[PDB]
C-alpha cells in the first residue's frame, strides 16, 4: 500500500538522520552522566592516546609509498 512511500523515504531517510548523529552521541553522554554515579573514566581516557601514536608512527613511517 506504500510501495512509493518507502521508495521515497529510502532516499530521504539518508539525510533525515544528520541530526540524530550528533544527538545520539550527545544523548549517550548527557544520559550516562544523568545518573548519580561516582566513577572515574578520564584516567583511561588519557593513556588510550599513548597507545594511539605509538602504533601510528610505526605504521605510517614503515609503510612508504612511491611507485608500486
Amino acid at each position: 500500500s506504500g510501495i512509493v512511500q518507502q521508495q521515497n523515504n529510502l532516499l530521504r531517510a539518508i539525510e533525515a538522520q544528520q541530526h540524530l548523529l550528533q544527538l545520539t552521541v550527545w544523548g549517550i553522554k548527557q544520559l550516562q552522566a544523568r545518573s548519580g554515579g561516582r566513577g572515574g573514566w578520564m584516567e583511561w581516557d588519557r593513556e588510550i592516546n599513548n597507545y594511539t601514536s605509538l602504533i601510528h608512527s610505526l605504521i605510517e613511517e614503515s609503510q612508504n609509498q612511491q611507485e608500486k
